[PDB]
């Protein structure tokens, strides 16, 4: 039968799908020995069970990815039926190509050879910086979107004829398929030579939208210059909220109305000092998947 | 030694690039037996040699890949050296994911797991449909540009203040590195939306192309549906010339009737696949070859200098 | 639950096999996108079903293989609980080995390899070229005889003291067998030679075939040339009427023209390859279904039944 | 550099092979501990050498093999630069396929998962029983012949009228190949039901051929029918003696004239005391095998 | 239910105890040699989708037994087996388990590890390895079981005098000083080469030599000897694996060694088997309990105590 | 000639100084963090077709130094590099190496390496494995170096009177014969806990405790502790890797410990490196020679002296 387990990642996420799946995080203790090498005890018999374990690889990045994978040797070689890594935030996602053959490591290619060597069956997350990141394993990856649930917010915004805008190049696909969505708006798009905004943004609200805020810099400039080009109100729409660096003072001194983001890594208590940041569950859509995945019923009829 | 094996897919691109390297192709037999089953044999010594196999994986998909993976194991069984399969057009590359976990395969996978398996020790190939690809292998993967080439004719064409434009949203990123590349001049996009069976699909234009050539910018050409009607959008938004640029003429389907009815000026296209005889007969498509710059990426890679000095 | 899969190529086969086995074909979209590569996908639910996919790997083989290969990928990545591949013809098995160190591929292992890789977790095939060919996989390899089925019909036709007949030297262990199978009568063997080239092909006949019925018995017939050969030197060495027998029908090239003016009464098939039009012309071709054979061994897999008992 | 290396099974063969080839076989202990197992030390710098290995996998065969395997570890995690098996005799190669889903081994494939396993990155043989073998393994296989040298000495014995017999149905190919080279000769063949021969062999000198003599039983009955159906002399080929069981009693019983074979396998003391069984050495075949295999020459022109 | 049990020659009588504790017959495989050597295996019953589990030590003669092994999970494996577990209780060729300054030795161990995985061993269950990290030499799970608690068991039962728990040599000190104290506690003595020199008070007393194998027995005897010449009272030998190679039944048989007690992970040979002062232990039952509990997706964890 | 030097930021220091000892600069990997502390890495030149050695400890902060290691090795691959050697002085996660009773634990020494072999290392170099094995975890060749002789010779140049070697535990114990026997063949004496007892005579004897690596010190004081309450006259502590994690500054500046000397295959913290108590040897000499001798395949069997 269906086991869950959680490393230090994620554990408060975990728990909520553990409590929508009506169910409990099993004993696992997952902590470091003095020198700061993980120690991974699986306090449970797993011998034929279906094995989930839920943890983002998010900071501290190394640690969590590697809390996850020996979690998941120690569960295979105590016998575990199937192993199924729910990973809801997939970090080094950004390293999936060598541009101009720059000498730099394809990452993303690495941790899912690590994870695979390891024995995962099966991989589960959302927004997955790059789709083809799927084709980076054997075995079956499901990349379930968030944009159900942010799109179910920002229908509940009341926005005045909303422009759907991507911060930078990169994002133009992800902001024209929540434009598509989003009654089927228009799409502006940001290209920095000073940022250049191509499309008619002036007098309108708009509704910023990526993958993920890291800094926030390039959001916070993007935001900016929307609103010296005549943008009435700009929100910031997100799944993963990395929000390294200066990200609480980039925002909080920014012209931004309200952000917006997923639970698929934990927030920072300045982030949660700010009175603008606004937190969506994916516990809802992770734990029914969960189920469909144990069930044997179809997951693409959830999409 | 360096040697080149060209198999019945891109022949008169790989003759280019042989010749450009000073050499010729070495002798291999590769054809096909009576029941359509591939037929290999390497008729030289390959022994401890550098060789690169010239095949694009183009249309006949199947029977070119399977003569690409086919005389790679009969190299490595013949103690080749090392074998770099120069791919110039990377076929399966489309099928590189599965949205919303559609119960389809990631193809594009599967041939590099295929090649690797055959002993593939590098692959060099020209713009790849997702540049991820190069982490679908363990081995080194250099995915080079057509882009200088394509643009050095641009220059050429002495346009009136032109702007580069992608015709849609997945050819944005190129299209600005050409803007850039192109006078630093500006860029425009087709945001083409279909939300309804009642509504025609209508070709948004974002950006100011009016009295203003337009140069679109791709990575491949197939059946050029989206290609034209991209172009009549942007004479209806008052664009002056349409100019069509992309580095894979695959050209599939109705193609070449649909280039032929259609408003654009000049398309312009590199040799990573040879064109059909419908595609020959049009007055207004042509041809920049790649064998310079294959060539010298292969005369690199042999030599074991950078690659990254290529960009 | 089992679950049927077929391809492109062998759907009749396939449909025969399904209502052997009181069930409909799975909904799968096996197809072309419009520039001839496989588009493939899988339009119900799989997950944890014993899979089987129904496709030999015939004419046109390259497509047929992708096919196949693909749609283990597509089923494998939608959790599929086991694949199996029930290939009764078995393209490119004719390429086993080396000979001499030819700089020739192994293909048939460079297949198996493609499979494996896919994540094929049995192969079920009908009267592999090379038995070896089990030995180029780690998973289990299921190759069963059509010669029972062959046999049967061979009984029907109430023969003059008939005298079975190899073709070629490869098919004499197979002979025998069938040999003592009909009613222990005795064999004889065809021992092609032409050692110079002016100096006509001979086709020396090893035994007695002198006012009797021959039986020629091979595994496949492909050209149909060497048949043909071998049909006219058992008339010429007085043999009375000669019935040629075998389980693959590639029949490539000029194989129906062959057959057309041959001295052949009859030729008899089985169904693991779709006869072509200029085949189902002809009076004196008939075909046989091992569909029986096969439904039985996909049950017994799927039921967990030996399957030795088979033979 | 060329190194070559032997093992117990073949050692005479490896000091002739060398000496063809002006070279010397390198120092390694192979040898025993007290329980029984093997014991390998490579004592001599391997590193980024050209290392050839002799060692047939001949009686006692899974000793020798093991030899081989253990050998070809040490070799390799002392970095050795290439490693070629020179393996004349390939023993486990009749079990290559599974007749009738036969619940056996195939142990020949097995054993080419093995040497692949342990780094071997090329095999030279003499006539596998099975062509096939090839194909089991990943790495260049060389299959080289012993009927150019089988033949050369057919053809010094002044044949009345020669026809070429497989001793059984099994060996048909190979006897007709035999038959070709040897001026195109007929061919009989032997079918067991009593023994049938299918062809004339009355009043002819009879070459029985075969890629290997195990037992002697079948090739023993087969000569005895050849004379009871007329046959004048009876010779019997073969590239492999392996000769186990009673088959030192069986030729000194038999009928037949001589016995001819390879030295892929040493022979016992029983068999160098019968007056009629001959030797014939691939000691130069193989050295010129291994000298173009070192130099990356062609092999193909040396059939 | 679908649990089957198979066995190759190396222990025939351990597979059988063990057979007979699951209440389960060997399956039929018939396992030989054809006239030249070469193994002959072949299946002769159904075990498709089948628990498998093989009980064969790959004790001398080792190639031979490893062979059987191997191609017994290859037959297994292409005949459609579900799951197929080794049970060994003896490995051998874990000494081979490093490169010692970089000599130019096989590391065999991992080159047999190696090969039950590529021929498709999906477990392994085997008896105090000479290196428990061989279990790192896998991918697969494998069970390293201990014999102490049965030798501890016997131990007990013979009402020793204020016994004292000794290694033989440097290397099974730590086994000796984990023995000392599970024997309620008791002192611990150490054998160093320096002739042998005992560091401990013996005197007096019964003493319990300890290792996890005894191969030629050597060592065993000049330990034996020293004991008894430092006032030891009774000296008896305990060790888990009866390897007894070259001249092991000369050595046993002229000892002042008291009683050798031993585990039937390797058979005896008939010689050994007359030895008064030779007797041997069953692990059957610790066996036959771990494969159930395999077998049933039960705890091994239990299995220690 | 072909050869290259790469290094990230877990020993930088030593890797400088292997760098000098070969006359060679260290490469331009630019190898450091994104502001979310991902690894970042490039290789600001050319390696096609080189032979290539990374030095990187995989020491504290574990994981980051490993997946420096691991990127940097993909990296490198990626960029068609001919030979990648990793050399790795001190090898994290090594104590992890096994599944005592059939704990449900990763046996992460083995994870390790199996993802060093799986971005493509051809070859490790090590020094002082925590367990020999760990050379039987690799398919490819690896190279175990002993800090032994480098900690010999700086023992033989205090002038010790009469010394004792002494292992800190039980576990030690075969290390410590080991340098007994190089230490001009003197004694041993062995601590067992029991409070501990010191089996032995160290009454007016200079010590020498040995071990192949320091944690947290609180054994090695305790046993220092004992040793003095026994009459021995200076302690020494030996080892090659200073691990020093924990309260392991406080320990040793509490201590009796005369001298802890250790090898330079983790860097020191600003505190221990303050300690009068606490000196450092390098082993860059020895890798060193041991990258020279792979360079230019020369024997590494002759490292061992
Ligand atoms: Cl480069
Ligand atoms: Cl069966
Ligand atoms: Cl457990
Ligand atoms: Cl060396």
């Amino acid at each position: 039968d269906m086991k869950l387990f959680a490393g230090n990642a994620t554990p408060e996420l975990a728990q909520r799908i553990a409590n929508r799946l009506y169910t409990s995080l099993g004993d696992a203790a997952v902590g470091r020995f003095s020198d700061g090498e993980v120690s991974v005890q699986i306090n449970e018999n797993v011998r034929g069970g279906d094995i989930f374990i839920i943890q983002s690889t998010c900071a501290p990045t190394n640690d969590n990815l590697m809390e996850l994978v020996v979690m998941v040797d120690a569960l295979r070689r105590a016998s575990a039926g199937r192993i199924t890594a729910v990973i809801p935030y997939f970090g080094y996602a950004r390293q999936d190509r060598r541009v101009r053959s720059a000498r730099v490591p394809i990452t993303a290619k690495v941790v899912a050879d690590f994870l695979s060597s390891v024995g995962v069956d099966r991989v589960l997350t959302v927004d997955l910086h790059a789709e083809q990141i799927q084709g980076f394993f054997d075995v079956p990856v499901d990349n379930v979107f968030g944009s159900p649930i942010l799109l179910e917010d920002m229908l509940q915004l009341n926005l005045d004829n909303p422009i759907v805008v991507s911060p930078d190049i990169g994002g133009v696909v992800r902001a024209r398929a929540i434009a598509k969505l989003l009654n089927d708006t228009d799409m502006a798009i940001i290209d920095k030579r000073v940022m250049h905004i191509i499309g008619d943004v002036a007098g309108r609200d708009c509704v910023l939208v990526d993958d993920m805020i890291d800094t926030g810099g390039t959001l916070c400039k993007a935001a900016e210059a929307l609103k010296e080009r005549g943008a009435k109100r700009v929100f910031a729409y997100a799944t993963h909220p990395i929000f390294s660096g200066n990200a609480a003072n980039n925002l909080r001194n920014s012209v931004i109305d309200e952000v917006v983001v997923c639970d698929t890594i934990p927030l920072s208590d300045e982030i949660k000092s700010l009175p603008n940041v606004r937190t969506l569950t994916l516990s809802g859509m992770l734990a029914e998947a969960i189920r469909r995945i144990s069930n044997e019923e179809s997951i693409s009829a959830m999409f």
